[PDB]
């Protein structure tokens, strides 16, 4: 028995990141874990607790104010009810919008540290995913 | 209602990545999405279907066989029953072991493209998460 627990990203300004993931994406702070002896702080955020959800781990390294992104790591994707409305709320709050489709299926937005977040209409994505599994013999 | 759906990483060689995540980590291939005209392939893997699980998405760009890594993106963490037993099994198959504690709580291994994976004893992790949440007043 195995489970995906979380994805970790490093952030330059911990409070700014927390504000984005909570106020703009509707996550809740689950817990924090400061390790001053090794000069870092962890915070876990998600839509439910780690015991029943896969969550986001932020790492702040003392004195490291910003990060450069490679061409390797992609993104996290979040399933939502209304992509158009959520994107509208992001723009209202000056979040960069990298991509927005016409139909409201998909968008990409940029977090305060420059990471990409994919927003998906959960209902449409799941219908598609199940359909493709059934076509490919995995469901 | 919102949910973390997946994390995406780009990989140099689908065959070797799929071998690692299935044979070494116990995930299953859920579905593929191949777009020859746009020169890419996506593969979704996980411990359960996208409908009930947060999964891993691999993107292969045709003819791109290596990715260099930033120190921004962290890792994905996977909860297991026996870290030591796994790490052993991994070391048998020449998987790089970056870190392994004495207690059996935590280890870090490296996937074929150089991404880090955190292996955690899930029981212990969740006990700790629960106690931290209660102490911090978020539970
Ligand atoms: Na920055
Ligand atoms: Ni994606
Ligand atoms: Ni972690």
């Amino acid at each position: 028995s195995r489970r995906m627990l979380h994805t970790m990203i490093r952030v330059g300004d911990l409070d700014r990141s927390i504000k984005f993931y909570t106020e703009r994406l509707g996550m809740k702070v689950l817990r924090k874990w400061d390790v001053p002896e090794d000069k870092y702080t962890l915070v876990f955020l998600g839509y439910g607790p780690e015991m029943s959800s896969t969550v986001l781990e932020l790492t702040y390294n003392y004195g490291v104010t910003s990060y450069k992104h490679d061409e390797a790591y992609g993104h996290i994707a979040i399933g939502v009810e209304d992509v158009k409305e959520l994107v509208a709320d992001m723009r209202k709050h000056d979040v960069p919008i990298d991509y927005e489709d016409e139909s409201g299926f998909m968008a990409f937005v940029v977090d305060p540290d420059g990471y990409y977040i994919e927003l998906l209409n959960e209902k449409t994505m799941m219908e598609k995913a199940e359909a493709d599994m059934k076509e490919q013999g995995t469901a």
